[PDB]
């Protein structure tokens, strides 16, 4: 059921006319809600680590930590594969006052490089994501994080930050990707920039670290976008081919709703067109 990346217009305007197979269709035809077991996330110790009760952590795709308190294994994160690539990313809640410190132990656990936030922090007057990162230096459990650069652009800012595990000698850099236009339960206007931002992880994140850890605030919407566009751009690029509903499907078995509304779900479409076009 690919699509070539040559047809993909001529696709997308299909689908956007009212009159035979579209959008609204094929969106309902993606798994709703939950597709397998939870068992762990809907532990009664893990209920406050969870932002919401509707998206949270699948068994068997879970993000494990390591025991610290039988239940210091949780954080609601699951591994999603990539194009090239398995457990390429980790989707997650945007962190909670209460998870900030197991978010950056996974990232420690995990050796992740980069962060790629897709929300602001407060958006309309409520509470989306806690911040996590200091404007200078801060201690997360152990982990000791130290702004190093800012660098803002236009629909986005990227900080680069040293981490290190207090009582160990490894000191990584790890970039903060935050896209700053993406309104939740929305779109952008305009693909382009969101595009420019997807462009600066790939060029950036070293290949060699583990996963890119991307959340927004429930971690299932906008991240999800950001990963189908993500992986459909790798896939174009090698098989000039897409297929967006199959990956769409394959990273809601990986974690529940990613890509949360049709609008998303066309969105997804539009900024792939643009990629292609360009």
């Amino acid at each position: 059921m690919a699509i070539r990346v040559a047809d993909l217009l001529q696709h997308i305007t299909q689908m956007k006319r009212g009159q035979g197979y579209g959008f609204k269709e094929e969106y309902e035809a993606l798994p709703e809600g939950q597709t397998a077991s939870w068992d762990t996330a809907k532990e009664d110790e893990n209920r406050n680590k969870n932002r919401y009760g509707n998206i949270i952590s699948y068994d068997h795709s879970r993000v494990r930590l390591l025991v610290l308190d039988p239940h210091s294994d949780y954080i609601n994160a699951n591994y999603i594969d990539g194009y090239h690539r398995p457990r390429h990313y980790i989707a997650t809640q945007g962190p909670m006052q209460e998870t900030v410190k197991d978010f950056w132990r996974m990232i420690w656990q995990e050796n992740s490089a980069s962060i790629v936030m897709v929300t602001n922090l407060v958006e309309v007057g409520r509470v989306k994501c806690v911040r996590y990162w200091p404007d200078d230096t801060e201690v997360y459990g152990d982990i000791k994080v130290t702004l190093i650069e800012t660098e803002p652009l236009a629909e986005y800012v990227i900080r680069t930050f040293t981490v290190q595990k207090k009582g160990y000698h490894e000191i990584r850099e790890l970039r903060l990707f935050h896209f700053t236009s993406w309104p939740d339960h929305g779109v952008p206007c305009y693909a382009t920039g969101l595009l420019g931002f997807v462009r600066q992880v790939k060029f950036l994140n070293p290949p060699e670290a583990g996963p890119i850890v991307v959340h927004c605030s429930a971690g299932a919407g906008r991240t999800g976008c950001f990963i189908a566009i993500d992986t459909m751009l790798d896939m174009a690029e090698n098989e000039g081919v897409v297929d967006i509903f199959n990956c769409v499907r394959e990273l809601r078995a990986q974690r529940v709703n990613l890509v949360q509304t049709e609008e998303q779900y066309v969105f997804v479409h539009d900024a792939i067109l643009e990629a292609c076009l360009c």
